[PDB]
């Protein structure tokens, strides 16, 4: 029947806890977070009197720059002591007591491109080969067979990362929450990497600086400020960055089809906050490998009641069916990793509502299809302007004209 009614209005914007696909890093071939950051700033020499480019509309855009400012000139300080101290608490400054706390969206394409993005490989990996799993017993054979499969082919991919990234940034930012309660702690954004050729590498995307975080029971709000690295020019696609006051910080000299090129390097700044029961999901986020790899596993498990084998080799290696529509058996692992995390960092209510009504949608529509009202409005009621699930809904339609 009919296709859901997605609403008109603005574009919408980017509201997840970090950056995805316009994340930048600043990196070393190789552990205490601070002492990793510094390492990582040293590295770069194109650093510049910065600049606001891209204005926060409803901010104070001379604070969040006297934030940066003031970021770097604590890290300075930091290098000068001697010891390096474990972890830096920031002067209370006014620009940071204003940036701690102290409506219809139409669908942009952004949000396809930051999901396909979190399909694609990395050159990196970033689990380790027994990541994936929490057995307390030594798992039987074709549970490893499974386990080591399914592992080859998320490992390097997008998704991976922002699995990772999204772990040690909730972990660091819950543990800052109750050892450091009274500071404006900075708190620096960090994944570890394994290299084509195997060596260590540990990555800085920016920093994040708490406010008072007296965290009493899970739904109690913490305030932090995202400080994030970029090359994405905020003056692309301004819609997706409604949130932001974006900084021009730097250039960078960049290798490139051309050669070498130097390009602007951007601070993407905002104000946020997350709860503890959100920090302890992204301290999680590691089980969306395991839920993925099950739903694989439900699939093979599947083929192999029918074939009275197990089929794992078969499966995996795509020696019935005569093909795969994502194109191989890696995208498929890939893409439902990809959608497992997307649910991870774009939770909502809206997401919950539309999952549980869209699925009895679904049913109706597939027992009409074969053998041939107060649903719509439960589903439409979701649909005002998160992009995860506008993107979701759009998703839905498609499978609506086939
Ligand atoms: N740790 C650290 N703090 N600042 C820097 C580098 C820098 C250099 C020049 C300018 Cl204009 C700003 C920052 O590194
Ligand atoms: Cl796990």
């Amino acid at each position: 029947p009919r296709p859901l009614r997605l609403p008109d209005g603005p574009p919408c914007s980017q509201r997840s806890k970090f950056l995805l696909m316009d994340a930048l890093k600043l990196s070393i071939e190789d552990g205490i977070p601070l002492y990793d950051a510094i390492k990582c700033m040293r590295t770069f020499f194109g650093w510049k009197e910065p600049n606001v480019v891209k204005p926060h509309e409803k901010g104070i855009n001379p604070n969040y720059l006297l934030s940066w400012k003031q970021v770097l000139a604590e890290l300075q300080d930091i290098e000068n002591e001697e010891k390096i101290p474990r972890t830096k608490n920031m002067k209370k400054t006014s620009q940071l007591k204003w940036a701690l706390g102290e409506e219809l969206r139409s669908l942009a394409s952004w949000i396809q491109n930051e999901f396909n993005k979190a399909c694609e490989l990395t050159d990196s990996s970033w689990i380790e080969l027994d990541e994936i799993g929490e057995d307390a017993a030594p798992i039987e054979h074709i549970a490893s067979m499974r386990r080591n499969y399914f592992t080859a082919e998320v490992s390097h991919c997008r998704a991976t990362e922002y699995i990772m990234k999204g772990v040690y940034i909730n972990t660091a930012l819950l543990n800052a929450s109750c050892a450091a309660m009274d500071d404006f702690q900075l708190i620096p954004m960090i994944s570890k990497c394994r290299t084509k050729e195997g060596r260590r590498k540990t990555n800085l995307y920016g920093f994040i600086i708490k406010g008072r975080s007296h965290l009493r029971n899970d739904t109690d709000v913490v305030n932090f400020v995202s400080m994030e690295f970029s090359l994405t020019d905020p003056r692309l696609e301004p819609h997706k960055w409604e949130k932001y006051c974006v900084l021009e910080v730097g250039d960078m000299l960049l290798r490139s089809a051309i050669g070498h090129v130097s390009r602007p390097m951007f601070l993407y700044v905002r104000t946020n906050g997350t709860s503890k029961i959100k920090m302890k999901w992204g301290m999680e986020m590691r089980r969306c490998l395991l839920q993925s790899l099950q739903q694989i596993e439900s699939m093979i498990e599947a083929e192999s009641s029918v074939k009275e084998k197990d089929m794992t080799k078969e499966f995996f290696e795509n020696k019935s069916p005569k093909g795969v529509e994502e194109g191989s058996i890696g995208k498929v692992c890939r893409t439902l990793l990809a959608k497992s995390v997307f649910n991870s960092l774009y939770a909502s209510p809206q997401l919950e509502g539309f999952s549980a009504e869209s699925r009895k949608l679904l049913l109706i529509v597939q027992a009409l299809r074969d053998n041939l009202g107060g649903l719509y409005e439960a589903i439409e009621e979701c649909l005002i302007n998160d992009p995860w699930v506008l993107l979701n809904a759009s998703w839905f339609n498609s499978f609506l004209t086939h």
